[PDB]
């Protein structure tokens, strides 16, 4: 263990102060003031905060007020050294943003919600934050006819768009995220998981400045494998953050520390981060942020608690898929399994489709009933990453 | 009811031709001759036939074999007048695609299945298929350590690329459509669910060709809301054919009859592929597919009971969907809601980001608590579909 | 159709009072008046309302304000002629009640809980409510090492035999209902479906006051099937109340309105509760009671609307599934299914083990592939519910 | 670590033996001769082998096939020493059972299955099983209309009271155990979870000999805790088998090894099967039996490698969860966290309710914000929990 700034470990303003209202009861926890919580992170090994507008400044808050938090906020800043990489901005809580932000029904709603985010922008700068989130918590719906479809996506995309353009047209040095999540706090909301997500930004105008920040508990919530997800989102350039926690199965979002929900989906999710690809290709460079939330039942220690826990159990998984790659019976077992085949290109330097045609050396003289005989030896593999993981190895 | 090839309802021969083995148990029914599949099916309304190459030819048939089984098929087609509108593969029965086809760890059996497509785009074009369908359904993996996940993606990309080349270079009048699926007969598949797919087209060098074929109970495996997927497939013009069919929840692939899984999800999916979208946009057109399974538990009587309650279901649905949108209360319901605001841009017709800059009228001097409370009225929207769809309006 | 007090519809204050707080953001709605939830639920066709001890007092009430309070529903009930049927209490929103309340891990809380408890019995009793639920919504964990999991159940046992040995003791007239939940707020909590719920009443000192309240889209919320887990509750007599909503998947829970989630299920309880077992059984007889939540972005004109669908969809489902039973043809296809045969015991009378393996036409000779034959035909008998329930039969 | 016949590893026949045929697809692997599986099992560790009627004596077989066959099963036992702990019955593969067998709606078939359950018994005897397991793999359906639920659940009752009436009668030292799964191969099955497996039991005439066989991936198909499941049989004292895999989510039924799936949950069920409960209680005395499948892509060589890695995966973890619970940190935490303290009743001994309502320092003047303050801290015995898994402890 012993997290350390190069480590790159930021952490949100809203997880460790979050106080505990759940849909079911009332706040556990004292609020927590930000000077505090900056100065215990950087304490921690932080190396360095994001946060919500409204996480900072009240809604409320007059201008007066904003700069009298912003002053306090940006001392502590200094007097600490944690850097702000991300900024994003709170379209969900206030009762206006009831039916979404961008996707809202009512257009004035529409246009208060770009306002929101044109300002944030304008923060963002400020802090010197790299990457501008968008959580679209509220855009969706319960019902299927609540909804034009088409609309919300020309709605969605408009507001994106204009957000790019104009990050573009001040010469901001950002880009934006999009966080995909399935459902809740809407029955159904849009571009659920990252698929949908990096769809979606393959339509809009500036999608050059757009990308992904994909949570692991909100691919777990539509049972998908958040390996696989990231891969996708890695290997199409896209993958510009990232939120790491946990998630026990398809239920509420639990916000968990990382490495306490699917902890061998875990292990290889920092596989990727930390190693990347079996033959070589493109590695995620960024942050490791702890999108989290430390449990009701427990106090203030246990807030400190869960922080350092997230940075421990990444560091504990990341020093065992060290040595789970480094280890020469893997490298074996995975030459036997066909990880490195996978990486040669199926078909032979200048062969055509109707020169391959399927070749027969490739389809007419092809013996399948011998090439099925082949042992993928996969469950051996398997074994040998749970061994490294169980420090057994 | 009364179906008529007008209506283009297309049924794939795996379908009524399923003879019952799942992984508990054997068949229950005697195999199915296509010839007799064809004239049935044509007796009942369909307008046309799909099939898989091994559901026709067998894997072993000899040349000799297969000009035999063509003539008698093509005879049947000629007889009854049926179209066959779709083409698609068997990569996933025969014990060598058991690692996948396309992303196969083994080169040799990468190369086999290319080829196996290559000749099958041969035998649509001849067929006068217009889309043929990609199912990657051994494409994946149990274990997250089995692949190199960025190498999986390239390989898959070499297979279809290599098979819309070809199209581009024999000048056949063909698409190509992915069909996406997130687990079984893999513990997880690559491209899972739409967004994922529509992602994945983005990143062809030929994707100009390449669109999708979703399927109901596929999304729904995921937890998703099939007519949002759809609307998105729609929306970025790549609905290039559609499976329908029943599924009650998470589980394995049921493939009931369309309308037997999630009812009021199914009346929405009839609404977008007839109605469209409330403010105008994008339309399918394409035929209406289903790809479902005849309960094992039922005799042949049954298997041509499940074809007619597919069509009847969606004709049933259809009618109610019509009165649906027809409806002066609905309609009034779909203003008051906004359905019809969200069509109208957010920005005004020149307004740039630093001038709406959130304007204030949009912004600074904005009701926020008054905006807030709004009646939205979606249940009582909701309300007024469910009792269309009941017959009670 | 228009529900009358003969119906008996009852609704929870909590209810049509949700105010739209949820964990992403706070009430979108104004406090209910509960003297004003009274009237307006009277005149819309409630036969009663139900309530949690602090729905209706505030948990720090002095005792001049719990009597005005008292005094003024007391009243309101008066004046509508509304009954009190069930009665619950809150052991979920203070903060002390954050790990349980039965069986939370400090005694002192255990204590306080089942003192909470027992004083709200009196209350119940006062009330002339005839069922008593506990939903114990925070017992249960996040974390596998916790709780001691055989002391979680001996607790939970202490709590509800103490509270039916103080009803047996006083001679009031209730029973004790419990109310299954498989997450959330807990990540996993206790006794999670109705085969926990019914399980552990076995196992009761005082168990033939205890039975059960499943609530619909509870059972949803692990996939099981509603309809057959109420059967269950039913067929060994424990089916005490019942919660009707809807719920559209495995996810939080949605609250929605009965109906508005999955429609086939709902059809398949409403035909329960209204015609019984095909074969006889006994029959529910209870309060249709809708715990929900009416969307919070709907105002006041949708909460009244809301709980109007509600016995609107039960209703309208009511008359299509006693016009399916009613159906000649309907009951044909039943018998052809084997729905009646399944009520003929399967040995004859005083025929034993030792006879039954002994009779050759039985096993010996028994043809297997011949009986295999039969064509049950459940497709058809599904077409036939569907098409009552869209009503165009 | 090395197993011994000490560690009661049982393995099923059909578990090795699993050709590899799915529901997409054909066997990859030829069949598994009995004596080999038998012989092979014993040099691997193994305690012993179960298997199902018709996984060893063909459906079809005639008497002499019969007397072979089990000559040269028992040979090889009394060769190897392996015993025979579990024997089952296979009412799922013939067409004849595709509505069940104990449930089918046709009572011929009725019939049948408890003829071929009976005759299984003495078999059972013969080989000196002590638990006689039944799985209803086909009592269910895939439409609410097609059973009459209560006569489904007598049908049960009758064909179980029958098979255990027959054990008393003939004086076998024989148990059943009732094996849950919710889904497939039926859309829903009868008795879906440990729950529902409980409750069914008491009401049964000869329940005293009739109790549990949950198995880890069916619980987790419901997306329930198999932990807190068995920890319900246990504390009823119906856990009279159990079957270890591992399941990757609400999925098709994977049947991996166990610990290839959800990893903490198999910790903390290794936790349970060897500590038992923190604060006393009953113990887990029987065979530890695998019931999984070797994934389809390996040959051979696979197959008993991962018969190895189910023995290898449980002493990993058996360590660990020994280590842990051995360790001064890790007791202290439970301490603080109250796991000791649930195991105290809740009240004073000779203390009764009246009693309790009138202590004012559990009621009236207990303070509940003060109580509340408590840091539970679940979240540092969870790392702890973690940290000893992992071996960084
Ligand atoms: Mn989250
Ligand atoms: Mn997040
Ligand atoms: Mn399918
Ligand atoms: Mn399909
Ligand atoms: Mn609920
Ligand atoms: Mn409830
Ligand atoms: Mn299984
Ligand atoms: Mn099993």
């Amino acid at each position: 263990v012993q997290p350390t700034p190069a480590d790159h470990f930021t952490f949100g303003l809203w997880t460790v102060g979050w106080t505990g209202a759940d849909p079911f009861g009332v706040a556990t926890r004292k609020n927590l003031d930000p000077v505090e919580a900056v100065h215990k992170l950087a304490e921690l090994g932080a190396y360095g905060i994001t946060f919500h507008d409204n996480d900072l400044i009240p809604f409320d808050a007059t201008e007066a007020e904003r700069e009298k938090i912003l002053g306090d906020f940006n001392q502590a800043l200094k007097d600490t050294g944690l850097k702000v990489p991300m900024v994003t901005t709170n379209l969900f809580s206030h009762p206006v943003f009831k039916d979404g932000g961008f996707t809202s029904n009512d257009r004035s709603i529409r246009r208060f919600a770009l306002a929101k985010v044109l300002h944030n922008i304008d923060l963002a700068a400020e802090m010197g934050a790299e990457t501008f989130v968008m959580w679209g918590g509220r855009e969706g719906s319960e019902y299927d006819g609540s909804k034009d479809l088409a609309a919300a996506l020309d709605r969605m995309r408009e507001g994106v768009d204009t957000a790019a353009g104009y990050i573009k047209d001040k010469g901001y040095n950002l880009r934006i995220a999009l966080e995909p999540k399935p459902n809740e706090p809407r029955g159904d909301i849009f571009l659920p998981t990252v698929g949908h997500g990096l769809a979606f930004i393959e339509q809009l105008e500036h999608g050059d400045i757009v990308g992904l920040n994909p949570e692991t508990g909100h691919e777990q919530m539509a049972g998908l494998n958040f390996t696989h997800g990231i891969a996708q989102a890695l290997w199409a350039e896209k993958l510009f953050h990232i939120d790491l926690n946990g998630q026990r199965g398809i239920k509420y979002d639990q916000d968990l520390v990382f490495g306490h929900g699917d902890l061998t989906s875990a292990f290889f999710t920092v596989d990727l981060l930390e190693n990347g690809f079996p033959n070589g290709g493109p590695k995620y460079t960024g942050p490791r942020h702890f999108d989290y939330k430390p449990s009701r039942t427990d106090g203030y220690d246990g807030v400190w608690d869960s922080a350092k826990a997230n940075m421990s159990m990444y560091l504990l998984l990341k020093e065992r898929a060290l040595a789970f790659r480094a280890d020469p019976e893997v490298q074996e077992a995975m030459k036997t399994s066909g990880v490195f085949e996978l990486g040669e290109t199926t078909l032979n330097a200048g062969e055509s489709a109707a020169d391959l045609m399927n070749d027969s050396a490739s389809f007419a003289g092809f013996d399948a009933e011998a090439a099925a005989e082949r042992n993928f030896a996969f469950i051996r593999l398997n074994q040998l990453a749970i061994e490294h993981l169980l420090g057994s190895r």
